């Protein structure tokens, strides 16, 4: 199996506001930044040192939409995506940018306090109802 | 709630030999490279496409020493680490590198590897095998 | 190779207050009940539906200590542990108990902030989960 | 929030063949057993110890079919599912089973392998030269013929 597993689990706070960008052709796309912290008391004559990691997280589809309307700086989110390193030339110099992508297998949930609203957090993809209560149709799958 | 969780879980193959490097203090470090990939079929863009991500993964201490002597090009491995973005200066201007760090509460496990085996059966391999006929070859 | 990977990740809230106990033989122990749920629209009838899962989590040492002095009913927590199925005779009938154990490698983290004592959400308890009861249960502790 | 996260990640060997079974209403279903282990370098009277866990995994849909056709006892797999405790009763007194359910967001991947797999140690290679079509899209120091 050359495929393998590429998973990133994050729980952190948006160190800044969500940058949403709609694309009437491919869909919307939000870019947020999450910080994770580590505290250890030590080193010289100092009281507990801190070190925070900032993570570039890119949301697609409905997740980027949900984000945009309900997420703001300071929000606490749980994120499940995969790593993506992309190349680009800043002018003549080749550069690489690593980010955490939230595709269809991944997800995001608003933490902090209080849940969402009507059937959320979610994201149209897999599911449905397919009520089976007509004059027949007892054969084929109930769908869903 | 201000510390969050930073966890990377990876299963993939090394694309090189465990480049181990000791740093003036004792403990050693192994900079390994792992690959994971996704294969998309479709046709709108062609026939069958495939993206393969290359992860920069760093090991420290025992796990580094383990990796060097056991892990090789092709070795499949499981990893639990955290994401670290570090700054270095080649031609100045500053370059940022995101690596998968496997430190203390992180871990790496060898698949189909590890060697040495797992101790032994507290009821077999005493000197030959099991009763009835002979030392039952079928052990798997 | 042989060991394998046994990992569980959970995010949810306590359905009750923590159940601790100290015993000079390994420190402390704590029992927690977490609920995870799934919003269920269900329009075939018009009204919403639910389905919450209850997970038995056991914390040890520091985390057990921390849990008692900080964790309270309704508290939202993040748990990383492993599965352990233990056997026991309840007085003739042999039973099995699968729970979520947080050992050294595992972890626990509170998803709120600097709140006095513990933290009990003045939200409530939505219906739609726990398709069973729980009065006069077996178990085989008795001690401390 | 109410929802929460119910995720289980497993890497182990099948303890037996994938006991698969179809059914009218529900599509394909398949029950499998998975083992994982952990041993401490301690010692009591000589050696160390061993404590393997057996997990009850449930697969649905195409996954259960794949398990049946290609999964074998001893096969090493990676699993991602959610924990589900189901109540039941075959005699009385009610029984509660906790299992690993693999579905939608879940996934299952066959592990195993071999080793490096040298390019051309001793097998032969034929299929176009090397200069034409090397490295990335742009040129940059590379033979082009």
């Amino acid at each position: 199996a050359s495929r393998g597993v590429n998973k990133v689990i994050l729980v952190g706070n948006l160190g800044q506001d969500p940058e949403v960008r709609y694309m009437p052709n491919g869909g919307a796309v939000a870019n947020i930044t999450l910080a994770t912290s580590e505290s250890w008391r030590d080193k010289a004559t100092g009281e507990m040192k801190e070190q925070t990691e900032w993570h570039r997280v890119v949301l697609f589809g409905k997740l980027a939409e949900v984000a945009s309307e309900y997420l703001r700086k300071g929000s606490q989110v749980y994120i499940e995506g995969q790593l993506r390193t992309r190349k680009w030339t800043d002018q003549s110099g080749q550069d690489r940018y690593t980010t955490e992508v939230v595709v269809n297998v991944g997800g995001t949930m608003q933490m902090l306090g209080g849940r969402q609203g009507g059937g959320a957090p979610a994201g149209g993809n897999i599911g449905g109802g397919q009520p089976q209560g007509g004059w027949g149709q007892p054969q084929q799958p109930q769908g869903g």
